[PDB]
């Protein structure tokens, strides 16, 4: 559930550092890979679920019967039933206008119409609408409530099961349902130029999506709208048109596994934009200002060493102190999951978090008592140490979604 | 190896919250020196003595009102409704009593009352009593919660944020803060070792108190024992004989002001600070406030915002039957393993330390159980939000 952005060699080329120059914050952006194409396109993606999206109103009818029984002679005998019967469309859409309004009245019984030797009666067609917020099943695009017939519905008139009453959502826009509100967004994919496009030669990026690994990536249909989740849970819109390498883009995907979930963009939140930008800022003066003891010829500490590391895979360069000398090396950064802030031995699961763990540094210096490796990765008796700011949860992965997934109150 | 701030205590007494009071902590601390030497030395502190729990009862005054209506004809037309209104302090004395002695009943709403060509109504002055629980003062043993008007009363009678409720504390005494046994407390000051010690050159710090500026600190008698004050008006015993850097460590430090008073709320101070990771705490907090006031869902990480990230006197928060819930409590500086737990243990004493249980009720949360602050109980393990570990000296060193 911890990942990391760290070297993908074990052992890496040092050369002292001289020139001093500044890659604040580290990451493949100030590095031009040769063999890297990008291609963006149109998206959409949803941030959060908005339950006004089905919110309904119960459509009852009945009619009420105000009866005069004249026969041969005696007093005027009425009586007054009421026979619920099921509403029209037209019915419906009336009385919610009036309901809207404020028009609608329960105005009762009708007044009495008598005659002599036949028993007739008189009625009066009444509606009644309470509102009554239903469920929606985002995937497979249709209503659901235990009061449907079936426990679900796709229609702007459901029926009910109870003879009387139908239900009404309040927004008759003749659209997909979906109780999920999105935003556009361009996503945009990179690939090896040379290569032949495929599924696992892809890694797709947003502003709310950072690397996010195609060979992970599935097909999925969600809000009555083609897409992809990314291995992070996260989805977007894709339509079959798009092409990437002049090659339609979607087909290149494996459907997704019958019952597959699909969270919000979490990165959308307003509380994590915040954090995001803020984290953003301190990112890149933390690492100035550890370019900054450097410049004053001040001594560096791993966590100082830290700041100068790459947060997110793509080609950079990574620091270190090799008998008292900072030293850089050329590497390419990729995710890994780790098994804590600190470890036993100096291995990862490179692939997936449930994936092997394998070595992932092995080239350790002489660091005062203890072997220091790159950005500040310490080797000690503890066992082997990362900064926690090196480390992310929560984002790039779905492992911890109970502590990100909203529950409404009371 | 993660420093967090917890909850004291494993348990708390959880109350509701509908009274929407808007209260955010004072953020998380920033780095400090690296190259500082650390002396503690041994102290005390109310905090530990004092009882953290009051109880009291919440005296709600309502006017029942049964409204009938006769004009030109028609039916008879009778309203029901309830207008809320202040007690008087008789009102809420009589139905104290009755509530003691077993008699308060709701009289429900009054028997019509018609006429005819005009709208009358009769009404119920039902006052109710309701048992209520507030935060205590450690210091000054006031009462301290967000119910009361200011934050804090030490009244036999105290407004509320309520127009229309009285809380009344069911023991008038307020014990004597002073005759207690002061709780040991080591505090911790930190200075710059190749400097000649002074005010201005030390933070302190505790387990209860996050980093406290020796600059804004001024020594001050209290309950008769020598001591300094914090910035934060909270007050830790200190006598002439404790020494720091081989030195005599209280004359450091100015008199208080003339009618310095050490007190201990909830806040202990206007204007938006400057501090980066303060404005993000304050911002995060109220956004769940945001979503709380809009009727929005809420996770367990929009709970954790609005926990404090320091150690201090603050509120705790949860949901229990599905109601947002807080309780009072206090932070106090604990270290975690990571933010997914085998057990639900933290060291108390120190990152060296042992582990000790740190959180015991859990409540229901779906299909998991929650504690405080989005504190998560799962089949997976005891899961933090990550925003409650935010920003080891081996990583600072050379
Ligand atoms: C939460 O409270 C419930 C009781 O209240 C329930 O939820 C309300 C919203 C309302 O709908 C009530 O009608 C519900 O019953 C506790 O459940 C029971 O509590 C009573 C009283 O203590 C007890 O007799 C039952 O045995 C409880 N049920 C069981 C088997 O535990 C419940 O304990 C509370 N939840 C937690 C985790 O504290
Ligand atoms: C709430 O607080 C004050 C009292 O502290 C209220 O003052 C009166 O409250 C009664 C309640 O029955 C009202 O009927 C009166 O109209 C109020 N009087 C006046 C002129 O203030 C007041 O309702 C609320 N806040 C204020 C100060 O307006």
């Amino acid at each position: 559930y911890l990942s990391i952005a760290f070297p993908e060699n074990t052992k890496l080329d040092w050369k002292p550092v001289t020139k001093n120059t500044r890659y604040c914050p580290m990451g493949g952006e100030w590095f031009l890979e040769p063999g890297l194409q990008e291609e963006s396109f149109l998206s959409s993606t949803p941030i959060g679920a908005t339950p006004s999206k089905s919110d309904g109103f119960l459509c009852h009818a009945a009619k009420w019967v105000t009866t005069c029984d004249f026969r041969w002679y005696g007093p005027k005998y009425i009586t007054h039933s009421i026979h619920n019967i099921k509403p029209t469309r037209s019915d419906c859409d009336t009385a919610l206008a009036s309901y809207k309004s404020g028009t609608l009245v329960s105005l009762g019984f009708p007044p009495e119409s008598c005659g002599y030797a036949s028993v007739t009666d008189s009625e009066f067609l009444v509606i009644m609408i309470t509102p009554h917020h239903v469920g929606v099943d985002d995937y497979r695009g249709h209503w659901v409530d235990p009061l449907f017939v079936g426990g679900e519905c796709d229609q702007s008139y459901c029926d009910t099961i109870h003879n009387s009453s139908v239900w009404i959502p309040a927004d008759q826009t003749k659209k997909n349902i979906c109780g999920q509100s999105f935003t556009p967004l361009t996503v945009t994919v990179a690939y090896d130029k040379t290569k032949e496009i495929a599924a696992g030669g892809i890694v797709f990026k947003s502003k709310y999506h950072s690397h996010m690994e195609g060979a992970r990536t599935c097909r999925l249909s969600y809000c009555g709208r083609n897409g992809i989740k990314f291995p992070n849970g996260e989805w977007v819109s894709l339509d079959v048109k798009t092409r990437i390498q002049e090659k339609h883009l979607l087909p290149l995907f494996k459907e997704c596994p019958a019952g597959t979930e699909v969270r919000s963009t979490l990165q959308s939140d307003g509380a994590q934009v915040l954090t995001s930008e803020i984290q953003r800022i301190l990112d890149y003066s933390l690492c100035q200002n550890t370019w900054d003891k450097v410049e004053r010829k001040e001594p560096l500490s791993p966590l100082d060493l830290s700041y100068l590391a790459s947060k997110s895979p793509g080609k950079g360069l990574a620091y270190t102190v090799i008998n008292g000398t900072l030293s850089f090396a050329h590497t390419r950064y990729v995710r890994m999951w780790i098994d804590g802030p600190v470890l036993k031995e100096p291995k990862g699961k490179r692939e997936s978090p449930s994936g092997i763990s394998s070595d992932i540094w092995t080239q350790w210096f002489k660091y005062g008592d203890m072997e220091i490796g790159p950005n500040g990765l310490l080797k000690t008796a503890g066992g082997y140490k990362f900064p926690w700011h090196l480390i992310g949860m929560g984002i790039v992965d779905n492992e911890l979604h109970e502590l990100s997934e909203a529950n409404p109150l009371d």
